[PDB]
């Protein structure tokens, strides 16, 4: 088996190592040639051109910052794309992923969209998994090589799906990281030591994740009983957080955005409903 | 022992039930007199007035929407407050909690401020804990009755500490819940079942929590090595979430707040730094 | 709108009340005529024959002990089945559900299989939901009446699906109830008071449910890292439970069945793997 | 303070890390000397022998697979055990724990038996609790060091009580995990994604737990009113699960154990009684 990896950021490099360690031949290409030194020392072959990289394998894995980078790198491949399977494991919108499917198809190439759901040090570890979407038959053929990156989670035929699931996951992940900075900033601005919060922040993240099922069922039902918590009570806290952040001279964007959800829910008559009623202002 | 509980939302009623379960004699008062029906049925005594409530015990627990509600309710209490310990377990700003301590002191009452870090159904469960701050010796005299609500975490003499930790905790909690709605809305808008995300969302919450220690070290050091993940790359995803939400007709408020942190960190020169460089734009 | 309910056990009766309360006309039939007294007093009409019951509505809800009961009651309906939608909300196997689909189809009737996921007192409450499977168009038409029973969870076209999900759910529910009896019996046989276990039994059920995601991912991956728990350590406890139950003179069936899973997993070389390796002996 | 921990599976290492984190001087011993690598790296002292371990502290914590392992390890300890407090937090039968107390006493050591009711990652977390039983005054002398592992639940003087509660708890826990595998296997065998069940499984676990109080009252009274749900009807479902599992080629061990309880209760005359009538066949 033979693989090409285009993009040697931390994830591209991690995927090259894991493919090499499992006895796949790896041809790499990278805009910044010098970034390939370590993977070539581990037995990767650096191609001179993306077209060359496309000629050294039927399986082409793209690990780039966005899908626009794919067009920058592959725009000049011409017929070297014909019959290749492009596994794009890059962040972008569902719509640009679908668009890339059509662009690649015009040039005889098959897109399998994917999203890796771990950081680089966990690539190929037990806890690694990857969303995939695009043609089942084409994915199935390459699945035996791809599964070394992580557990494949094939979502279906719509190329946008893997990217949809990636952006949904990253909405949770990135906003959580911004909530941690927000929390530590409030403490640090008030003279308190953010380190003291760590064990409680871990507990309340555990508590938050435990609400996922209630969230699913109430939003799915559009039923929001306020018996244990009201949008008025939780909006009051959203406001206390915003005010406390204003008092402490800390950024206001995140707490303001959360508060706006409760205000617009209450203004819509959901003051007495569960926080899950914010569905009514958030959803399409 | 004797206790008064003022405010009978789900948390007040839960605290009353737990104190009754441990043989505490509990006097209650509520604005909406019907909400007392359940704790009166379990043998709580409904006081006619807040002053009558206060006279019932040395120990007075407030579970109200905010500290304004304290003033609306105990505003005309006067003499009833003298010699009493007011354990205020209501959401508000650290500053308003500190000013409340002053106001209470003038009327010969001590404030212990606190924050309950679990919902009503977990009051008195293994997982329950409560931040407390204020005069150590007063907290300690009442702690054997207070402990029935949850493990007491006494933070110190500053009345605003318990409130500060509670607000920082609810910054994590409320923002996480909103990120869950946001992820579910994106899926639902594109016609996928939000319930499909549930186990992956819980997993990515676990992953997010595992970054807490290195967030503390990097933000305190203002050291942001970008070798595993840059603000540019994660910023790119923050923009992808915003755009995908824009494409699907979902509310952009929360994704826009998170993207504005990356925008600002990058424009402040942290493009090649870790996401922890957002400290530079969040912490002032 | 018009509905027929055949079967006036607690669930049939609960569904009749909820349909009446939402302004649906209800015709009932029951083997035991006298069981209809309360629903007729609430405005249900008792039909003399199942054929009559079939003539008083296009929507026919079956709430019987099994699918064999359906054949007992409807076997003598002849052409009175033609064009009816039979919503069977009865326990049976996926295969007999599919078989009933064909039997009903031969007689011009459409089956929508369902399973109600709450006891009778929660029928029509916020927390009620019902699995449905069978023809989407036919289900969609009746969904506006059926949704009063609980949140419809339409799983797809295969009639067996709702029943599959019901039996899967009930595997969790019934085996949990048998584990509670098993636990209380051990305590009661040893002189201890089962009532003392209740708060800990609630905690450990919460703990158990928290392992659902790990279960999904490891069995899905067929990856069972034993870093936090081995099948040898957990099989040792399964054995201690069986022995303790033998020492106390309490039934052995449940603890023996659990122990057999770990023995067969260890015998297969999974002594050092996670308990999730029992997948390898349990799964098809 | 000083502590010895004998046994370095995940629970032993977790207890060592938590005691070290609180400034306890910890001596360790393990059969597989490599497992000590991690706690030695955090500054635990590796004793050459178990007798050397015991000499290091008045307080000796055992975290072994079973009480046989205690005998294999402390079998030749002899004089080293005199005056020492052995806090044995290992799974075994109440009888073997009681006989262990006798054996230890002869050698001039006190036993405190216990059971940790959370996994290794939650040792020292808010949710952690530990049953203890044995001499009150000895437990109490050591409880300030022991409390760092989790909230101490002292059950009384009988050394077999902590073990009895632990085994009853793990009857609930292990049987629930196996019921989860069983539900997932049924889905997987019929070609449905087990991940689809996850939120409904968690919900039905919640529902099961809500029956705990009425299980206590009905089983103690041997009063089993069948008006909401009969053993015949629930027995029918136990048989449906068994048959559906039989049809799908899934292991029948666990469904057969549960069905045998209904079979036996019905044949003992409880067909029209609540499922709680299974007490009559489980409790002897
Ligand atoms: N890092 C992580 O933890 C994870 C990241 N991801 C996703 O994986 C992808 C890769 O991320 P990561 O490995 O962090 O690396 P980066 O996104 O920081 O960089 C990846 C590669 O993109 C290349 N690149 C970007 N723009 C262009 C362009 N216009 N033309 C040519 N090459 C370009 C870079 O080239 P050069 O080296 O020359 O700069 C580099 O090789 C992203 O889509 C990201 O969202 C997914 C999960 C985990
Ligand atoms: N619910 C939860 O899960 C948790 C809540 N909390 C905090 O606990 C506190 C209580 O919350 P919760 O139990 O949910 O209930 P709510 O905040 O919805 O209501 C609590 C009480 O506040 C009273 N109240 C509000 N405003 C006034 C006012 N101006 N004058 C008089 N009484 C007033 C209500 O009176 P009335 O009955 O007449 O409406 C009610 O008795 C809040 O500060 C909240 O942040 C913290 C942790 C968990
Ligand atoms: N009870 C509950 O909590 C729940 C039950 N279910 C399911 O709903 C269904 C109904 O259960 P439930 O309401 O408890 O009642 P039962 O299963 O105890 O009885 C329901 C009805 O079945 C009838 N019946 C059974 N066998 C025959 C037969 N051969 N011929 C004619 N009628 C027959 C009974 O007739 P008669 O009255 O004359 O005896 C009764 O009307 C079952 O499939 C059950 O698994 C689902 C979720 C919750
Ligand atoms: N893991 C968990 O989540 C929980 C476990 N428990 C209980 O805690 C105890 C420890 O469990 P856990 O940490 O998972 O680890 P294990 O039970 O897998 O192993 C614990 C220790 O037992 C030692 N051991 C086993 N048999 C012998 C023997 N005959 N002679 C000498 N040493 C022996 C092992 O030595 P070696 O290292 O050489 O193999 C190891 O150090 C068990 O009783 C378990 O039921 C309770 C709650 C939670
Ligand atoms: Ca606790
Ligand atoms: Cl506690
Ligand atoms: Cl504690």
């Amino acid at each position: 088996t033979s693989a090409t990896v285009i993009g040697l950021g931390p994830m591209g490099q991690a995927m090259v190592r894991v493919l090499l360690e499992h006895g796949t031949a790896v041809t790499v290409w990278n805009r910044t040639k010098s970034r390939a030194d370590d993977v070539v020392a581990r037995g990767a072959v650096l191609a001179g051109t993306p077209a060359e990289a496309l000629k050294a394998a039927g399986l082409v894995i793209l690990s780039l910052t966005d899908y626009q980078a794919m067009y920058d790198v592959l725009g000049d491949a011409g017929e070297a794309l014909a019959g290749r399977v492009v596994v794009n494991l890059s962040s972008d919108t569902p719509q640009r992923t679908r668009e890339a499917a059509a662009w690649l198809a015009k040039r005889g190439a098959t897109l399998v969209a994917g999203g890796i759901m771990v950081p680089a040090p966990l690539v190929g570890a037990e806890a690694s998994y990857v969303f995939y979407s695009g043609p089942r038959d084409v994915f199935a053929e390459h699945e035996p090589v791809l599964r070394h990156i992580g557990r494949p989670e094939y979502l279906g035929e719509d190329h946008g799906l893997a990217q949809l699931f990636y952006q949904a996951e990253l909405t949770v992940f990135l906003t959580s990281l911004s909530a941690y900075l927000q929390a530590f900033a409030l403490l640090a601005a008030e003279g308190a030591d953010p380190a003291r919060l760590v064990p409680f922040a871990r507990e309340v993240s555990g508590l938050a994740a435990s609400y996922l099922d209630e969230t699913v069922s109430q939003t799915r039902a559009r039923a929001y009983p306020g018996d244990l918590s009201t949008a008025t009570m939780m909006g009051a806290t959203a406001e206390h957080i915003l005010q406390a952040c204003r008092d402490a001279g800390v950024d206001l964007a995140l707490p303001e955005a959360v508060k706006s959800q409760y205000d617009r829910a209450i203004a819509a008559g959901h003051g007495g409903d569960n926080w899950t009623s914010l569905w009514e202002v958030v959803a399409k």
